[PDB]
C-alpha cells in the first residue's frame, strides 16, 4: 500500500467558540479519503497586516497567531484541529485575512500504507468565509523548476508558502535579523553580491543559474493577484538583498531615505520591471530574428557529405547569407557517423568554422541561391560499421555580432569570442544524409529533452558559448520526432557529434553523452538534483543499449583510451568502481559479462554480454529497483 499524492483542503473554519476550529480533508491521487494521518499539523496560524499599514510604501506582512498539533481523526478523511494556546500575543483581529499553513509529514498509516509529505496554505476572512484581500505573489511551482519537488529546499519544508509562513517580518524583527525575512533571504541566497549564513556561503552557483532573472520566480498569473508586487512594492528591506552597497540612512550609494514612503514615486513599476528584464528580453528577441534550415547529401562516389545552410527570417522566409555575412560571428559544422553509436570519435569527426567574424573559410562558399555550402574532408567511413553507419549527422551552431540588443558588423577579424556581451548564439540545426539514399537512422530522443535542461538553464541557453564555440541554442529546428501528445521533441542527439563513445579531446573526461551530462550534474548540481533522475529523464531507454558499443571510461598511463561495456559505463559515472559508491567489485562486474576500463576491442566484443538487466529493473521513479 502506497499513496502517490496526498491532497489537503481546509474545508471549514469556525470561530463560534473563540479560537478557530479548523477542518482539513485529506485525499489521495484517486480522490479517495485518507484515514489515519498521524503527523498532520497546523504549522502556522497567521493574519495579514495590509500593505502600507506599518508605514507608507511598506509591505503587507503575516502576523503570528500560533500553531497546533491537536486534532481528531474523524474517520472519514476529515481531521478537526483545536488550539490549546491560540493567539498568545492577543493580536487576533477578525477584520484581517486569516491564513493556516497545514503540513503532513511523510510516514505511514497504521495498516503500513506509505504517505508522502504534503503542505498547503489557505486564506479566509475573520469568520472563516473567503478572504477579502491577499498577499499572493509567487506559487510553489516556480521553485520546483530547479529544486526537486517533494524534497526539503535547504531545511524545514518543501513548498515556498511554508517558508513564507515562518520567515515573516515579525520573525526577523523578533530575532533582530532583518535579512531572515523571506522577501530578503530568497534573493540573498541566489545572488553573489553578499554571502549568507555563519559560513559566509557566496552564492556563486545560484548566481550562475538564476542570473538575477526575476521571471524565474515572478510569473504573471490570474491565481496570484499580487504577482506584480516584485515591481510595484520597492522597499529598502527587499531591494537591498542584491543591492548590498547602498546605505539609505547615510545616503551612501543613493540619496538618503529614512523610510519607504517615496521609493515608488521614482522607482515606477514600468522602470523596475523593464530594467531588470531588459538584457534577457533583448537576447531572446535577437535569437528569434533568424533561423537556419540545413540539408546534407552524400556523394555516392566520393562518400563526402555536402551541408547546405539556408538562413531564414522570423517568418521562415529565405534570407541570402550574403546580406548578413558581415554580422555572422561564427558558423561551425560538425559531422559524425552512426547517430546511435558515433563511429568517428572526437579526433575523427569532420569540423569547420565555415565563418569567423564575417569571413568565409576558403572551404565554404555561398551559392547563387544564397545558401552556405560545405563538403566534408575527413573520411566519414560510411557503411564501415553496420546499418547505423549508413547515416552521417551534421550539427550547425552559429552566432551573430550584437551590441545592446542590436545585430552589428563583426568589425574585428581576430575577435576570440571570450567577451559574450559582443555576440549572440543563434538557433542550432541538425541534418542527416545516407550513403545508400535510404531513410536515415536517428538516435532515440524519448528519454531526455531540452525542456528538462530549460527548467534550470532557460530555453535561451547558448550552450558552450565562448572562446571555443558560437553557442548552441537548441530548438524545434533540430526536432525529428513528436511525443505521444504531438509536441516536437528537441533532443540532445546532435551533441553526440563531439560527445562520442570515444569521448571528447581527452580519454579521461567521460566525454560520451551517456556519461557527460550525468558526470557534470552529479559533481556540480548535486545540491539541486542529487539522485533525482526525473530532473532530466521522462524515461530510461534501456532498449538503446542494444545499439551501443564500448564507451570510453578512463585514460591509461600512456594517455590512450580505456573502455567499458555500455551499461557498466553508464552506471559507473556516479557508482565509481572501487569506491564507497559501488558494492560490485571489478571481478563481480566481469562475472556479469562487463569489461571495466579495458581495451576498446574487449569492451566492443563484450558490449551485448552484460547481464545487469536480469536483476536491475530501473525506472525514473526508482532507478535502484532490483528483483
Ligand atoms: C532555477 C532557475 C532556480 C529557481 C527557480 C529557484 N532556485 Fe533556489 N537555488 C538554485 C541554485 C542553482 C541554487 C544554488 C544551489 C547550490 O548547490 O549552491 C539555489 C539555492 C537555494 C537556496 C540556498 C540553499 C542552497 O542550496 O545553497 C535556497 C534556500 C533556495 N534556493 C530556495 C528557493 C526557493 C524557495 C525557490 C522558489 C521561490 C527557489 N529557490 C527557486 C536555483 C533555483
Ligand atoms: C520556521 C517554522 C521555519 C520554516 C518553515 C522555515 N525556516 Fe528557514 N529558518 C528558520 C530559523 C529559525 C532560521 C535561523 C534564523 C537565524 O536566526 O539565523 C532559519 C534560517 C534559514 C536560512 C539561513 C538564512 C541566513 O542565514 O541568512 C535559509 C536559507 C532558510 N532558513 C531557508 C528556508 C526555506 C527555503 C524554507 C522553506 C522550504 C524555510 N527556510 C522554512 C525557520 C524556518
Ligand atoms: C526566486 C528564486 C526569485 C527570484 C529570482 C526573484 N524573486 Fe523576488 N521574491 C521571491 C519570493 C519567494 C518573494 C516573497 C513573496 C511573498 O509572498 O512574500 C519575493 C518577493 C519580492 C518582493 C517583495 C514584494 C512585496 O510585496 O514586498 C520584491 C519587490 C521582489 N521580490 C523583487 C524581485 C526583483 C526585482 C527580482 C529580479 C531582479 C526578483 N524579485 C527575483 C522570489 C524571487
Ligand atoms: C537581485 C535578484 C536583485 C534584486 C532583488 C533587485 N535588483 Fe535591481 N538590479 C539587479 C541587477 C543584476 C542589476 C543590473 C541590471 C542590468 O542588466 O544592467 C540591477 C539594476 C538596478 C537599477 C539600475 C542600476 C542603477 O545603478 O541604478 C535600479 C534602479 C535597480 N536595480 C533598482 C531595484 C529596486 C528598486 C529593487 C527592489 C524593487 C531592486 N532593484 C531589486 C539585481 C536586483
Ligand atoms: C527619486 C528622488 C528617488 C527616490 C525617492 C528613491 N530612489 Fe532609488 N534611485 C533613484 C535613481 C535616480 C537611481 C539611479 C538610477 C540609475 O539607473 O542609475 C536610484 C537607484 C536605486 C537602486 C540601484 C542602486 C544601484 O544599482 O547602484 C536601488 C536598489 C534603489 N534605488 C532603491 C530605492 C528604494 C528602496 C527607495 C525607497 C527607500 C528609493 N530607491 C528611493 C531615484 C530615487
Ligand atoms: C537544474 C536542476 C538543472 C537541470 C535540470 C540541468 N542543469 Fe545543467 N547545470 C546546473 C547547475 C546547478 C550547473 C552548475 C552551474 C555552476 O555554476 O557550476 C549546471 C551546469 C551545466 C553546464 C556547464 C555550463 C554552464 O553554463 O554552467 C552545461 C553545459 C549544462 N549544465 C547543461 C545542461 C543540459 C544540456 C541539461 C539537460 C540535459 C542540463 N544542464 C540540466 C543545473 C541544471
Ligand atoms: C564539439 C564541437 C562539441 C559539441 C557539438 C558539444 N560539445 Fe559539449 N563539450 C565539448 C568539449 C571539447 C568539452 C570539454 C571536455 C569534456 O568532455 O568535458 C565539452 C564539455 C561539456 C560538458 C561539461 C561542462 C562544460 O565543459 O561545459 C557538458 C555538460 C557538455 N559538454 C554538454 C553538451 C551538450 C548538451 C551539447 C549539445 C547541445 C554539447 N555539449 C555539444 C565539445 C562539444
Ligand atoms: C541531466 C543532468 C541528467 C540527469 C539528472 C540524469 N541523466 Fe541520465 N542521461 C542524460 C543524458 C543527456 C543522457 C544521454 C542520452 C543519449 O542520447 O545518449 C542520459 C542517458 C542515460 C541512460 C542511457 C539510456 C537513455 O535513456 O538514453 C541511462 C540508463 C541513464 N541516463 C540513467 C540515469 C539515472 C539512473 C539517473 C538518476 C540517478 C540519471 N540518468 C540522471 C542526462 C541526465
Ligand atoms: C549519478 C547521476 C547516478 C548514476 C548515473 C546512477 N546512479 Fe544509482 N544512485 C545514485 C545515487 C545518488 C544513489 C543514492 C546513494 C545512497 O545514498 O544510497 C544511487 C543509488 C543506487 C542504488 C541503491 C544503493 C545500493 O547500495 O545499492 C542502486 C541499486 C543503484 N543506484 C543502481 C544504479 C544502476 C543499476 C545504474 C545504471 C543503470 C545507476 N544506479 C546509475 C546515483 C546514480
Ligand atoms: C543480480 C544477480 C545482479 C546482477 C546481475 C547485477 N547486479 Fe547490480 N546490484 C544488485 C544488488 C542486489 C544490489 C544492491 C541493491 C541495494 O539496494 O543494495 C546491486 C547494486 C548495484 C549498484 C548500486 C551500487 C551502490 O550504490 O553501492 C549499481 C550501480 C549496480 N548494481 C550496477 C550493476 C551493473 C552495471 C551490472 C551489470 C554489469 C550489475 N549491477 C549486475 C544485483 C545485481
Ligand atoms: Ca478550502
Ligand atoms: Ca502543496
Ligand atoms: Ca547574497
Ligand atoms: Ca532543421
Amino acid at each position: 500500500g502506497s499513496i502517490q499524492t496526498l491532497n489537503l483542503d481546509i474545508t471549514k473554519v469556525s470561530y463560534e467558540n473563540g479560537a478557530p476550529m479548523v477542518t482539513v480533508f485529506a485525499t489521495n491521487e484517486a480522490d479517495m479519503p485518507v484515514i489515519g494521518l498521524a503527523n498532520l499539523e497546523i504549522k502556522k496560524a497567521l493574519q495579514l497586516i495590509p500593505e502600507g499599514a506599518t508605514g507608507p510604501g511598506n509591505s503587507a506582512n503575516w502576523q503570528g497567531l500560533g500553531s497546533s498539533k491537536s486534532y481528531v481523526d474523524n474517520k472519514n478523511g476529515s481531521y478537526t484541529f483545536k488550539f490549546d494556546a491560540f493567539d498568545s500575543n492577543k493580536v487576533f483581529n477578525a477584520q484581517l485575512t486569516q491564513r493556516f499553513n497545514v503540513v503532513s509529514a511523510a510516514g505511514k498509516l497504521a495498516d503500513g500504507t506509505t504517505v508522502p509529505v504534503a503542505e498547503m496554505v489557505e486564506d479566509f476572512d475573520g469568520q472563516g468565509n473567503a478572504p477579502q484581500y491577499t498577499k499572493n505573489i509567487v506559487s510553489h511551482e516556480v521553485c520546483a523548476s530547479c529544486h526537486v519537488e517533494g524534497e526539503k529546499i535547504y531545511h524545514q519544508a518543501t513548498e515556498v508558502e511554508t517558508c513564507i509562513s515562518c520567515h515573516t517580518q515579525e520573525f526577523a524583527d523578533g530575532r533582530g535579523k532583518p535579512h531572515v525575512a523571506f522577501s530578503h533571504l530568497i534573493h540573498n541566497v541566489h545572488n553573489a553580491n553578499k554571502a549568507w549564513g555563519k559560513d559566509n556561503k557566496i552564492p556563486t552557483v545560484a548566481q550562475n543559474i538564476v542570473q538575477d532573472n526575476c521571471q524565474v520566480c515572478h510569473v504573471e498569473s490570474d491565481m496570484l493577484t499580487e504577482a506584480k508586487n516584485w515591481s510595484r512594492i520597492p522597499t529598502m528591506e527587499v531591494c537591498s538583498s542584491c543591492h548590498v552597497d547602498i546605505d539609505f540612512a547615510a545616503g551612501k550609494g543613493h540619496s538618503q531615505q529614512l523610510d519607504n514612503s517615496n521609493c515608488i514615486a521614482c522607482h515606477n513599476s514600468d522602470w523596475t520591471a523593464e530594467l531588470h528584464t531588459a538584457k534577457t528580453t533583448a537576447t531572446k528577441n535577437l535569437i528569434n530574428q533568424y533561423g537556419i534550415e540545413t540539408t546534407s547529401t552524400i556523394n555516392t562516389e566520393t562518400k563526402a557529405a555536402t551541408i547546405s545552410v539556408q538562413v531564414v527570417d522570423a517568418n521562415g522566409t529565405a534570407v541570402d547569407l550574403k546580406t548578413i555575412l558581415p554580422k555572422v560571428q561564427r558558423l561551425e559544422i560538425i559531422t559524425n557517423v552512426g547517430p546511435n553509436n558515433a563511429t568517428l570519435g572526437y579526433s575523427g569527426k569532420d569540423s569547420i568554422f565555415a565563418i569567423k567574424n564575417g569571413a568565409l573559410d576558403p572551404k565554404a562558399t555561398i551559392n547563387d541561391a544564397g545558401k552556405l555550402v560545405y563538403t566534408t574532408t575527413k573520411d566519414l567511413k560510411l557503411g564501415q560499421n553496420g546499418a547505423d553507419s549508413d547515416t552521417a549527422f551534421s550539427f550547425v551552431g552559429w552566432s551573430m555580432c550584437s551590441s545592446e540588443g542590436k545585430f552589428v558588423d563583426c568589425a574585428d577579424p581576430a575577435f576570440d569570442g571570450v567577451d559574450v556581451t559582443k555576440y549572440t548564439g543563434m538557433k542550432a540545426d541538425l541534418a542527416f544524409a545516407t550513403l545508400s539514399g535510404k531513410a536515415p537512422s536517428t538516435r532515440h530522443v524519448d528519454s531526455v529533452n531540452m525542456t528538462a535542461c530549460a527548467n534550470c538553464h532557460t530555453a535561451e541557453f547558448e550552450i558552450h558559448k565562448g572562446k571555443q564555440h558560437a553557442g548552441f541554442v537548441m530548438t524545434e529546428q533540430l526536432s525529428h520526432t513528436q511525443d505521444a501528445n504531438g509536441k516536437a521533441i528537441v533532443g540532445l542527439d546532435a551533441c553526440v557529434t563531439c560527445h562520442t563513445p570515444d569521448g571528447t579531446y581527452s580519454f579521461a573526461n567521460r566525454g560520451a553523452l551517456e556519461l557527460k551530462l550525468m558526470k557534470k550534474h552529479v559533481e556540480d548540481a548535486y545540491g539541486l538534483i542529487g539522485g533525482n533522475c526525473a530532473s532530466c529523464h521522462s524515461d530510461f531507454n534501456l532498449e538503446s543499449f542494444k545499439k551501443k558499443g564500448a564507451l570510453n571510461t578512463a585514460a591509461a598511463a600512456d594517455k590512450t583510451g580505456l573502455y567499458s561495456t555500455p551499461i557498466t559505463a553508464t552506471c559507473t559515472t556516479c557508482h565509481t568502481v572501487g569506491s564507497q559508491y559501488m558494492v560490485h567489485t571489478k571481478e563481480t562486474l566481469e562475472s556479469f559479462g562487463a569489461v571495466v576500463d579495458g581495451t576498446k576491442d574487449d569492451a566492443t566484443s563484450a558490449a551485448q554480454s552484460e547481464t545487469c538487466f536480469y536483476c536491475h529493473t530501473p525506472t525514473v521513479a526508482d532507478h535502484t529497483k532490483v528483483k
